[PDB]
C-alpha cells in the first residue's frame, strides 16, 4: 500500500494489525479462507466506479463494454468450473444468492423444507430471525441422533406430510457428503423445486473430491469466499429454462448496481480453481481434514457424525464436559480460532453449545500438511484437557507460534 | 498491479481498458464518481478474509479486534459527518439499506408512499418488479406538472387517503432541494414513520450544501458511492431509539457476513469528506451543476423544474423533437455517457423517455470547473443540434477529446 498509510494512519493501522494477526494465529473457521494477490488486486481497482445495472451486453448504462468483458469471463468460468447452464455472479452475498433464489420461485407464506439449523442448517435456512424464517413458512429435517447422517426417510416424510414448493439442501456444519440425488427423488415426488446451497463445499465440488449438485439440483447457491478461496459475495447456477427468472430476481428483484470490481476478483478466482494445483489443493483440504479428525479422535474426542468427509468437522464435546463457549474461549487464549457451534440433538442453548466447528481450508491455504494437522490436534488436545493450567495454556501458545513462525 | 497482470491476462486486459475508458470519456451519469486510492487500497486489503458476523464488540466469530476498529471508526465518522446518533455501515448495497428499513418497520402488505418512480422516484420505492413494490403496498405522489417541483399538498393528500405506514422523500432524479421539514410534519400528521433516501446527494448534506435528512428522518438510508465519493455500498442512519432494531435488521435479518474491506474504503471515504477540501469539492459540484444548467439553457435546452439545487440536471428534450434513448446513443458516440431518464409526464415509455440525466459529481473531482461546464454544454448542444451531421460529430468527438486530453 502507498496512499493508504499517508491519506488515512487509523484504518492502515487497523488493516496492518488484521494482516499480521491472519498470520500469527491458526485459523481453523470452517468458512474461512485467504484470497491470492490476484483476487484483492481485482478488488481494488477501478472497476468500483462503474455503475452497470442489468447484464452483459444489457445493460442500463453506456459504457460497459470492458465490464461486460470481466463479468461474461466470471460466467463462463462458472459455468467450466461447475458445469451449469447458466451463472449469475452478481449476488453481493450468499445471503442475496439464497434471497434471489426465494424471490423467483416463492410467494410470501410458500412452505420450504431445510435441514434442521441445529443440525447444520443455515440462518437463511429459515431462522425465525432471518428473512427466510419471517417471510417463509419453513420446516425442517433431520439427522440421526446416532450417525449424524442426513435421515432421508426423514426428508422425505416432512416433505410429503407439508408440501413444501421448495426443498433446500446444503449446510453450514455438516462434516459428510450430501446425497443430492435422492433429494432431487423426494422433490420429484412432491412436485417441490430443488436448492443446494454449496457454500461450504463448493471448491471441492469444483474439484471432483464432493458430488456436483448442478445436475440434480434447480438451483444452486452459493458464496465465493470459502472453499473456492475467492472474494466475499455470491453466486447462483442454474438450468437455462430458468436463467431469466433468476437474472430478473437479482436485477431489479433484489438488488441495484453489481459490485464490478468484486465480479472481477471472482473471475479471478474461477480462473485459478480452474488450474491444476487448485485441485491438488482441494485434495489436501479432504487429506487435512481427515488426518485432523483421526488426530483429534487418538487425542481422545468425539467428533459428530464419527469424522469427516470434506472441509470441516464437528468435535462434540459432552466426553470432556466443556462447552462450545468455554473451548472456543480457551482456544482463543492460545491463538486459535474456532467457533461453538451447536451439535445435532445440543442439549444446549445456541448461545452455549456443546461442540466446536473446525475446518481446514484455510491452513492448507498456508500449506500445512499432515504432519501439521496431528501437532493441532495435540494442541487441541494440551489445551482442551488442561482448561485450568496456565502452564499448558502457554506451552500450547509456544507450539502454535512454532507453526506459524 | 503487481501479481493480476501475470495471473490473469483476460481480466488485467479488460481492467486497463475500464481504466483507460474512464479517463477518455465525459462522464455524465449522475450517480458515478471516482474513488481517491487510498478508498481503493482498502477495498484491496486482507479485510475481505475475515468473516465478521454481528457487530464490534458483539460479533459470533472471535479475532475480530482489528476489523472492530475499522468498522467503528467508519460508524463514528459517520455520525460526525451527518450528526446521526447511530449508523449501520454493514448494508452491501443502496438496495440492501433500504429493504433492511423497510424489514425493521414494515409487515408485508404494509402501504408505503413514495415519489413517483416517472418523476424521480427510485426502483426501491416501490417499483412493481422490484422487492419493493412486489413486498409492500406503494403509492406515489407526484411534481407540479409546470414547476416540476414536489407537490406537498400532493403528498399530504395521499398520505391522509391512503394511510402509510412509512413515506419515503429523496430520489435518483430529483434537481432541486427537497424540503425533509415537511415530509416529517405530514408524516406526523398520519402517524407515519420517515424514511429518506439521500443516496444521490449524500456528499452535498456532508458538505452542508443540501438541507440534512438526519433531524426529521426516522430513518435515513444513502450509498456510500454517489456524491460521498465512497466505495461502493450502502450505509444506514438512525435515532439511538432505533438504532438495536436496525441492526437486527442488517444481521441476522437480511444480510450475513459484512464487507470488512468494503467497510475499511468506507470509514477512509468518510475520513475524506470529514476534511475542508472535500467541502470546497462538494461546493464545485454545485456550482458546476449550475453552471452547466445556465450554459445547456443558452443552448436552448429546457431543464426539467428550469435548473437545479444539487449535482444533477434533467434535460427535456421534447423541444429539439429527441428522445432521451437517441440522445443517449449519439453523445456515446462522442464520449460523452449520459443516461437517457423520464422526464416528469413523460410521454413516452421508459425504455426510449424525453430526457437525459447529467451530473456534475464525476467531471469536477477530475477537476474540471465553470469553463469546461461552458464547453461541454457547447458540446451536448453541438450533437444534438447536429444528429445527423458526422461532421458535426467528428467535431465533437475532437472537442471532448482536448476536455480529457
Ligand atoms: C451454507 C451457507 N449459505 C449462505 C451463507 C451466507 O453467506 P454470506 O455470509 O456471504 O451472506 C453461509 C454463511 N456461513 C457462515 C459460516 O459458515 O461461518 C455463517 C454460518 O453464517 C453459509 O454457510
Ligand atoms: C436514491 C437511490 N437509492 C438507492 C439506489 C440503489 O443503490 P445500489 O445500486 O447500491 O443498490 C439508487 C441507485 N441509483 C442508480 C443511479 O442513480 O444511477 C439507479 C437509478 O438505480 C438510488 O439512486
Amino acid at each position: 500500500m502507498k496512499y493508504l498509510p499517508q491519506q488515512d494512519p487509523q484504518v492502515f493501522a487497523a488493516i496492518e494489525q488484521e494482516r499480521k494477526r491472519q498470520h500469527a494465529k491458526i485459523e481453523l473457521i470452517a468458512s474461512e479462507n485467504f484470497v491470492s494477490r490476484a483476487v484483492m488486486e481485482a478488488q481494488g481497482s477501478v472497476l468500483t466506479n462503474k455503475y452497470a445495472e442489468g447484464y452483459p451486453g444489457r445493460r442500463y448504462y453506456g459504457g460497459c463494454e470492458y465490464v461486460d468483458i470481466v463479468e461474461e469471463l466470471a460466467r463462463e468460468r462458472a459455468k467450466q468450473l461447475f458445469g451449469a447452464e447458466h451463472a449469475n455472479v452478481q449476488p453481493h452475498s450468499g445471503a442475496q444468492a439464497n434471497m434471489a433464489v426465494y424471490f423467483t420461485v416463492l410467494e410470501h407464506g410458500d412452505t420450504v423444507l431445510g435441514m434442521n439449523l441445529s443440525h447444520g442448517g443455515h440462518l437463511t435456512h429459515g431462522s425465525p430471525v432471518n428473512f427466510s424464517g419471517v417471510q417463509y413458512n419453513f420446516v425442517a429435517y433431520g439427522v440421526d441422533p446416532e450417525t449424524h447422517v442426513i435421515d432421508y426417510d426423514d426428508v422425505r416424510e416432512k416433505a410429503r406430510l407439508h408440501r413444501p414448493k421448495l426443498i433446500v439442501a446444503a449446510a453450514s456444519a455438516y462434516p459428510r457428503i450430501i446425497d443430492f440425488a435422492k433429494f432431487r427423488e423426494i422433490a420429484d415426488e412432491v412436485g417441490a423445486y430443488l436448492m443446494v446451497d454449496m457454500a461450504h463445499i463448493a471448491g471441492l465440488v469444483a474439484a471432483g473430491l464432493h458430488p456436483n449438485p448442478v445436475p440434480y439440483a434447480h438451483f444452486v447457491t452459493t458464496t465465493t469466499h470459502k472453499t473456492l478461496r475467492g472474494p466475499r459475495g455470491g453466486m447462483i447456477l442454474c438450468q437455462e429454462q430458468f436463467a431469466k427468472q433468476i437474472d430478473k430476481a437479482i436485477f431489479p428483484g433484489i438488488q441495484g448496481g453489481p459490485l464490478m470490481h468484486v465480479i472481477a476478483a471472482k473471475a479471478v478466482a474461477f480462473g485459478e480453481a480452474l488450474q491444476d494445483d487448485f485441485k491438488a489443493y482441494a485434495k489436501r483440504v479432504v487429506d487435512n481434514a481427515k488426518r485432523l479428525a483421526s488426530a483429534l479422535q487418538n487425542e481422545g474426542f468425539t467428533l459428530v457424525s464419527g469424522g469427516t468427509d470434506n472441509h470441516l468437522l464437528l468435535v462434540d464435546l459432552r466426553p470432556q464436559q466443556l462447552t462450545g463457549k468455554t473451548a472456543e474461549k480457551v482456544l482463543d487464549e492460545v491463538g486459535i480460532t474456532v467457533n461453538k457451534n451447536t451439535i445435532p440433538y445440543d442439549p444446549e442453548s445456541p448461545g452455549v453449545t456443546s461442540g466446536i466447528r473446525i475446518g481446514t481450508a484455510a491452513v492448507t491455504t498456508r500449506g500445512f500438511g499432515l504432519e501439521e494437522m496431528d501437532e493441532i490436534a495435540a494442541i487441541i488436545g494440551l489445551v482442551l484437557k488442561n482448561v485450568g493450567s496456565e502452564q499448558a495454556l502457554e506451552e500450547a501458545r509456544q507450539r502454535v507460534a512454532a507453526l506459524t513462525d
